[PDB]
């Protein structure tokens, strides 16, 4: 008894990912098909009804169900819409849409994070004994030039009709609380190039160069230099944080920078220890030289151990 | 004989906290139920009226009352609208909404502050002798993925029907100036992760290592380093302020920064005092070693007394 | 013959002050009452007419005058509208509004500036001989938690009905050119808290500590150090401008910084004067030392004459 | 045969200049008068028709021509609309508008440049043989206190009706092209204070103080300091670039900053030259002796010759 | 049988390129002509129908086809709409539009890149057997070699009408799946002036002067100074990236900056290598000296290689 609705979603563009709000933008078309009481049309050719006229057809009692994007954020921008009314009953609703969609997004493995962009589609008023999603086709384009793009869409889209039971309701009438829901997934990974060459690498070099504090001859030389290195790291945290996506947690990159702060606070604790370890506050030429490429080892070891 | 209206608010998303405007974004549905004169429907099955058609029904004199979000800021984004008209008299209005809401918000304990997100719902035109909130249900989803999220939602929602007396009204007759008001509350706390490891921690280290000025042997060495340290805290002041939420008052982190400014202006008053102290204006290297761990203590103590 | 219109303006929130545009955001309700030809209502109870239906009443020639916010910037966001039609002739228009309003704003005494938020309300089409503002009430909230707020509202609201002469006319009889105008004022001052503790104070310390250049023994030490001080004032100027409101003129803080640039450029001229003033390249260790409290005096004085 | 249309444009506010789009915001009223079919009005008094009602008269076939702002950017925000319909034929359209307008803008002499704010107005559908602009008045406020304002208006507004020939139009249909176009101009100059005192001045001082490197006695002193001076200019370029309006070409300031870079790269080339010119690798303190006031001239000379 | 539609697109302004979204803004008019049912108009003079009225005519069964900008992002801002209805059947739709358009954009050769601005137009509902694009005229402004302008256009617009075969939908004899599509291209090149003089040039000077590290006398001098140069490169990356367009890949300039990090990290690996190679812990000043303008070749040569 429920109406069978066949859905097709064409996806043109996924862009404008907002990390903090955990949202992304989607431009595409949506197509919905169902069959009803047949109709006498001009000619026996199908009838086309564009935009403002659909309202009039609905006002004279044409059945056009809602279909709401569950995970949209604010009313999406709908472009031109179309009704194609067939004489043998059918009907097809075709409309373009631009919307901001929500999903959980874990950006902790940044800049090597994998995300999946999702659309969820569900009738607004009609349960599965009134309206049912029969099948979902999903269409995406084949991106020829990938570096142009920030994200690489890795796979064809996964689709799945399913059924949603709403437990807190108006009247239960025990079979009127389940809804048909299309769910669409598109997996993707971040193009990690720019973030490697322009942030990760320089932070490496600078962190390396921090260790060369030890190869200064004087103690005064070594300790005063640490303060300039300290500053370089502050400047660097400022650089990354101002240009990298804002988040509520530490990334790979954020960790490197805290490491940088420590390697420098560490050396300062040693550089100053050397100068008082032995009696006669003689600078301690034995301990330092070892640190010179022990640190580049010890940091390169206990720093090599995060896979969280 | 006031009309009893039963309200249910499903809440999907709280996001977009604006610290300075003291606002937040809320996505959800709102449901309102009431009973009126019974009705002739197609079949004896209830009638559904979606979006554009509700307006037409209102035009034939269907009572669909206002209901205003008292604390919304600007007309909220309304998604789909639905009326369910039952034959047995009653009526259910179901709508999706995205709005920017206002509440008082104290950000002084940042990044360890707790807040409560609030909705206030009240009829726009009809008082409690005409329209009364019978009961308010509020539903939230439960959160497994919490680190992902910026805020931590504590407990399920507090609800509140009450009556508001408006003293300034034209045809007052003071038994017609009281309005029925739902009020919903959601407590939440800030996820202090990012702010601890990436701001609080390094600022300690920087303030710490600032103290290591005293272990420089020369005076020229100590004073010249002090100006570089000064610069570093400024660089840090810029770093935090550019990334932390703007507020009209100082947070914890801002005070740490003023502290760093103090510890360093302090040492400069000493580092230069030593250079003249007792008789024979001696290069009194004696104060400095006291200082080496005198006001890493004197600071970590006189700073230990912030309890606002 | 002129219509008497009684206005009440409830003010909920004054926020979002934009310095450069000289504007601010105002959320509130507006109420207008005027009385006309008596009327048949259902019962002898008043008729309430919400939102979309007002249009219908206006089409059948219900007189609802304009009322324009003279000093708004763009058509305001209007929430719900309401007509209360009384049987005994009278009529009340009640609507919620959010708007961006313009007034003159002098930010020179920042962050110790005083401003006044203003609404100006005027009939759009009907002059003072057709439509007249009889009286104006303005209602505001009681601000209990004052630091929470960026601005402190100091006073209850000032109101003023008046008459405006428009110099240009296309209707004959030159006495059809004056309009009734409600005018409302609200004075307020900026919470100078954040700005003293996070900018002014360190700017003192930073400016002060620049003077400790003179307590350096060498000339090499003194001149090379001043270049580092220079960099600090620059980095600090960068800090302020990025975080302070952007403007087209100098505030105090902007000036302190320029002085700061001078305090350092001067010092550089002495440090270099001393070192070549006297004969036989004898150092003029007297100028330095005379300076030790000439500058901390001459500057903490020559800045005291910013009494504008 | 054509209708004569008399226009008046009241200008309230010119604000919100966007340099890169080369646009600006204009708030004002527009008034159009023309005479048509005489009419049966209530009374022999003119009839006022506001907002929603104007559309209705147009549906009964009232001629209300378009009028388009040629140089606007996107549909302007139109506030209240008014028709004053006189019985003696004539017709007045009065509307408030806020719009973003585009004009060519040359910012090379920034911050000492003059600009002219412009409106261009032309009917959307009707040529000059159907609709003709008879005459154009423009009304602007006098402006009380000028620095409050970012821009200073140098002149009363220029007006100019003209006729524009469109070469590719309708059919061929010769001689029914050409459109009546009002054009309004307002010249203005930038309030150049802020940019002198907070940018030009300190950059001079920074550049000046750079020259005092030559007065360092050692070579090590002079060369190592230059790298600090370098850093200062980078820091300064960043201060300016982040805070000044963005453009696609170099301004005055942008050039001064390139100068600062060269003046230092030059100095690095000299400072290191002296140190190798003479025999027995003696420092060539004779050259650096000369430079101390060669640069303040040589820079202020071949750098003075900026007259672009 | 299909209707021939002749399109003319006037382009006023291409602006607001968004690098990250790969979009650009286009302001212009669009005109479409086709011939239909002959018609009785007032006089035998053609009839004009503006804005709101078009909707009326469409309701009495006037055919005004969709026409969608295929590569637009969101419903574009449509200004005034116009129908010109001719007595001999034909019909012209003239409308103004401001829209945000999408194309693939490769910014890797920035700031020396060439891009092509694109419009794509296609009927929304009607295939090529119903509606056919006869021809596309494009009109653009002629202004030439212009600095006010950010871009240099390389030619008048190139166009291409075609037929697009859609693999998916309910087809009659499958030739009802092809659509007529206008396509417009405008090539343009980035004017690299600003970017050479204000970024490339100083980055050169800075990289150069980094080499004068080798010409420092001491080893302490050489190693301590390079840490300052490092800082400078860091300060510069922050400068460039904060003001240059955001992208997901490295540009020319980005590479130059990575080079600077290398030029300095290399030097540090050397400055410290020289100082330990030989027996008799001898200073190794030949190898240094050789490096002094070995780098300036070594860099200015193999960096002079890139041809991507
Ligand atoms: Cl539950």
């Amino acid at each position: 008894r429920p109406v069978d609705v066949s859905v097709s979603i064409f996806i043109n563009k996924i862009y404008g990912v907002n990390t903090l709000e955990q949202t992304y933008k989607v431009d595409g078309y949506i197509v919905a098909q169902w069959t009803g009481k047949p109709r006498k049309t001009p000619g026996d050719k199908p009838l086309i009804v564009e935009n403002t006229q659909i309202e009039r057809w609905i006002n004279n009692g044409l059945w056009v169900p809602a279909l709401e994007f569950i995970n949209v954020v604010g009313s999406p921008d709908t472009g031109n819409k179309r009704l194609m009314l067939f004489p043998d009953g059918r009907v097809i609703y075709n409309a373009r849409f631009l919307g901001s969609f929500s999903n959980d997004m874990d950006f902790r493995l940044f800049p090597f994070d994998r995300q999946q962009f999702v659309l969820e589609l569900e009738p607004f008023s009609y349960n599965n004994q009134q309206l049912r999603f029969s099948d979902i086709q999903v269409y995406t384009e084949n991106i020829d030039n990938e570096e142009i793009d920030e994200w690489w869409i890795r796979g064809k889209a996964s689709t799945h009709i399913s059924d949603i039971r709403y437990d807190h309701l108006s009247s239960v009438q025990p079979n009127q609380n389940e809804f048909s829901r299309i769910t669409v997934r598109i997996d993707a990974v971040r193009n990690p190039s720019y973030y490697l060459w322009s942030f990760i690498l320089p932070l490496g070099l600078i962190i390396a160069a921090s260790w060369s504090v030890f190869w200064l001859e004087s103690f005064s030389e070594r300790l005063q230099t640490s303060f300039t290195l300290m500053l370089t790291v502050v400047a660097y945290a400022f650089y990354t944080s101002n240009i990298l996506p804002r988040l509520p947690y530490t990334t790979v990159i954020d960790q490197m920078i805290i490491a940088g702060y420590g390697s420098i606070f560490a050396a300062i604790l040693l550089i100053i220890f050397a100068h008082h370890r032995q009696a006669n506050g003689v600078e301690d030429d034995l301990l330092i030289q070892r640190c010179r490429l022990a640190f580049p080892l010890g940091f390169l070891a206990i720093g090599c151990v995060l896979v969280i």
